[PDB]
């Protein structure tokens, strides 16, 4: 309806008091009773809404549905990020992301329940409608191109841990690019830029997390090597918490990343990879080797010594295990 | 008129010889009535056209305005680009180009008559309509995002040539980013790329080049140091030749970058450039130093020594004369 979000904003920023009917349609000049359809439709979509005679309506819990207007009280409340935008459905937040950049400085996100055309590192094929979280986000650092290196590598492990707040089970980076949960690919991101040799223009960090699929639904052929977060919370996983903590452990890495070189933050990165001692995969074009992660160093480049004893300093890789 | 680019293709397609109203309107399926209200439009707007009786239709000069039916012409016959955009005005092409180059792996050039919005280097302010080349080139090398540097090299003696080849006056590069006849700036140019750490997406280049204005044409502040290629002209430039000449030398230069080490254009690039033997004014942030440039090197660093005897290397710089 032309008012469910901003009645659904409202709802969302009076928890956790009860809100009457009539105080919203003053709110929104609209009469009682477009309110009260409104507020059916919502509990149809799955809103849960505490309902009292004399006293309101009191917002109790979302459906696995984003809604604009509730990530719009996300983004007022932020100091880093401008606006969002969401979506039911789109090709790609990363190309809706790359559009939205260009000719202004804003930093902002885009989510969207399903991707139609969800694409990875390499062009690779990703995205269903209720099972994910979809995510682009568009950043403004005033730093030399050379820097989307390090940038990666901040933003690990601020997934890493609002990843681990809901998960009972240790969660692991898979440099440069993957998240996992014993054994189970629960995250893929990249990060692109736009640049020029005087700096950057624009970071886009693509994220893509599974928070609710069951094992039942992974195609057959990846099931052994795929997870979800809800697969490792004995509590429902509740996306719109799972965001907040996902934009504040972005903030606070970004942060770090304006503000810390990589080699202070190296050690805690080592200990939560899961690719060490253990023989890897390399595909580098048309070329594959196995080998081992010896060390990251200082700069965020792995060092590798592969099967024949030569060493390698990658500072990005395409790694199976 | 809806078919007065397909009669201009036409026209432009069949020099040197004569078309009849009749082929072109058999061409069409339209009237010979339509033809030759199309024709006249064309001759009003300023096309040179013989008409001739029982013979047909030359076209003999086009006007200072981009047709897109011609650029067509350009693009059919290119291994390099797969399509134009002509616009009579727009905010930048290189913010066109930004947009149309997401979701899609094309090489294409977007040209406009105007622009409102033009931006060159740290978002400054640069575009009449009818006076200048204002266009952006989106390219897909396969390449790391490190050799934008490198690309900028090659691109500037393809330019520099482009221009040469219409100048009775020397024409000389000012690294990184400007072309300049005898103490005239005619042109700038500034290369931006869309990378990951796994590659780059797309070079993007922005080339403003000053075809016809006379001094009257500039601010009285720039007149002394502003110049156009038509000012080193005896006969009339035309925009259509030139930019023909342009887009050859682009891809001559692009071949060379995707084939060659810097090393190999280092000695053609520092004969070219009218940055030695003088005092220069370096601008890097907050602070301003003067200098000398001493070398070129083999990786595109310029080699300075400062005025209080330090060296510096720079992969970029903003200088002054
Ligand atoms: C989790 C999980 C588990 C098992 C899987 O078996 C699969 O086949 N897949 C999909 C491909 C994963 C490989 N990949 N490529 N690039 C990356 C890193 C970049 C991925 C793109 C992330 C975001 S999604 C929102 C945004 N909008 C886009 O179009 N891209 C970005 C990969 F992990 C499996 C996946
Ligand atoms: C020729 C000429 C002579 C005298 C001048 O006095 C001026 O004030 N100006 C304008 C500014 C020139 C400085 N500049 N900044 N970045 C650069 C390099 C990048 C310039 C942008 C080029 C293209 S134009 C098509 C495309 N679409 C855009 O928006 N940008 C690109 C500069 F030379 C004078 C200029």
């Amino acid at each position: 309806s032309k008012y469910s979000q901003d009645v659904l904003q409202l709802l969302y920023k009076n928890k956790p008091n009860y809100i009457s009917g009539q105080s919203i349609a003053e709110s929104l000049n609209i009469s009682r009773t477009a309110v009260k359809k409104v507020i059916d439709q919502l509990k149809l979509e799955g809103c849960k809404i505490d309902s009292v005679n004399h006293k309101g309506h009191l917002l109790q819990q979302l459906p696995d549905i984003w809604y604009q207007g509730i990530i719009d009280q996300y983004t007022k409340s932020s100091a880093l990020f401008d606006f969002s935008e969401v979506y039911d459905s789109i090709d790609s937040t990363q190309l809706a992301a790359k559009k939205s950049l260009v000719g202004n400085q804003s930093s902002f996100f885009i989510l969207s329940d399903e991707q139609t055309k969800g694409r990875g590192r390499f062009n690779r094929h990703w995205s269903s409608k209720g099972q994910g979280l979809w995510m682009s986000v568009v950043l403004r650092p005033n730093v030399a191109f050379s820097m989307i290196s390090k940038f990666n590598l901040f933003i690990a492990l601020g997934i890493r841990d609002a990843i681990q707040h809901f998960s009972q089970d240790e969660v692991k980076v898979k440099w440069p690019n993957d998240i996992y949960i014993d054994n189970g690919k629960v995250c893929g991101f990249l990060t692109e830029m736009v640049a020029n040799n005087d700096g950057i223009e624009a970071i886009i960090c693509g994220i893509g997390i599974n928070l609710t699929q069951q094992l039942e639904n992974f195609d057959e052929s990846i099931r052994h090597r795929a997870t979800s977060i809800q697969l490792h919370d004995k509590n429902k996983l509740d996306r719109y918490q799972f965001l907040e903590r996902l934009l504040q452990e972005i903030e606070k890495r970004y942060n770090q990343f304006l503000t810390l070189p990589f080699s202070e933050i190296r050690e805690e990165y080592i200990a939560a990879s899961n690719i060490w001692n253990r023989t890897l995969l390399f595909t580098e074009n048309d070329k594959q080797f196995k080998g081992q992660a010896i060390d990251l160093d200082y700069d965020g480049y792995l060092i590798v010594r592969d099967e024949a004893g030569e060493s390698h300093r990658l500072i990005s890789a395409d790694i199976d295990f």
